[PDB]
């Protein structure tokens, strides 16, 4: 991976702020010379940090190539600061987007679920797992195309890995199987499958299931060996492929969870009609 050792600055003009967070803030940027829009994420760097951690996971960042993935195309080490330079989405986020449309149809809502099971389906083959499936997570660009963005490689440095380490304290005293589940372990891909279920949902009712209940409720209730999987609210304004789709990404039991190929084969996502035009029609809705 090259990391080019420059500023930032001297091959873009910053335009806008998009977002912020721990791990840094991301810009709307243009090349100073080709003219191409770009979204630039500065993560901020700390002492401890390795520079071999970097280069491990810009590997992963470069080496990850697929269509519904937002596309790496360098970075960036200047002043102890990482700016990642990716492909820009100029119609925001699914939540920044139903937040002025309102609930998507279902079609709409269908071939966002297929775009997004083809990026995840691709990450799942590369033995990686999003962990953040979600409406403001999905990227929409101006020619109605779905682009997964990811915000991992945060996790793994600067400021957001110090704060987590901050959580866990001193792990000397540690049992190793209990160290596995602060590295994120414990679980498996199908998450996701989860997630998108719920993502469907949000996109249908313009929140997520619970989002009016406190999350630590939220989180004992999940636990809870009786719990129901949620469904959508009004049955009649969907379809009965819709409802299965719900149903069957919200298994409980991972080992039942069906997968992110065995779910590109479901009935909801694998109807022709399914295609940009859906959304260019929901992106007009917003002008
Ligand atoms: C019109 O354009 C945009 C309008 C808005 C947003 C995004 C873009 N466009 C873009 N395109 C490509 C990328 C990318 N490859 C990686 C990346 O992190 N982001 C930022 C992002 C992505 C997802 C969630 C939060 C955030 C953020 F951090 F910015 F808050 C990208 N954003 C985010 N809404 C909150 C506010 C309005």
């Amino acid at each position: 991976p090259d990391i080019f050792n420059r500023d930032p600055r001297d091959h873009y003009d910053l335009l806008q702020r998009l977002g912020g967070g721990t791990y840094g803030e991301v810009f709307k940027a243009r090349d100073k010379v080709s003219g191409d829009l770009v979204a630039l994420k500065m993560v901020k760097m700390e002492p401890d940090d390795d520079v071999s951690t970097l280069q491990k996971e810009i590997l992963i960042l470069k080496t990850c190539r697929h269509a519904n993935i937002v596309a790496y195309h360098g970075s960036y080490l200047w002043l102890q600061k990482l700016w990642i330079c990716m492909e820009f989405c100029g119609a925001g986020s699914l939540q920044d987007i139903y937040q002025v449309t309102g609930s998507l149809s279902e079609l709409q809502i269908s071939y966002v679920c297929r775009e997004v099971l083809q990026g995840l389906a691709y990450l799942h083959s590369q033995k990686k797992i999003h962990r953040d499936i979600k409406g403001a997570n999905i990227l929409i660009n101006d020619a109605g195309e779905v682009r997964l963005a990811d915000f991992g490689i945060s996790a793994q440095i600067g400021a957001e890995l110090a704060r987590r380490l901050e959580f866990i304290g001193t792990p000397y005293w540690m049992a190793p199987e209990v160290a596995a589940v602060a590295l994120k372990g414990g679980y498996n891909e199908l998450c996701d499958i989860w997630s998108l279920g719920i993502t469907a949902i949000e996109l249908a009712e313009l929140q997520p299931p619970l989002f009016d209940v406190h999350p630590l409720r939220v989180l004992f209730l999940m636990t809870k060996s009786g719990y129901q999987p949620p469904r959508l609210k009004e049955k009649g304004k969907w379809s009965a492929a819709f409802h299965n789709f719900i149903k069957v990404t919200l298994t409980k039991s991972p080992k039942k969870r069906p997968s992110a190929t065995k779910m590109l084969s479901h009935q909801l996502v694998s109807q022709p009609g399914l295609n940009r035009g859906l959304i260019l029609d929901l992106l007009d809705k917003l002008k």
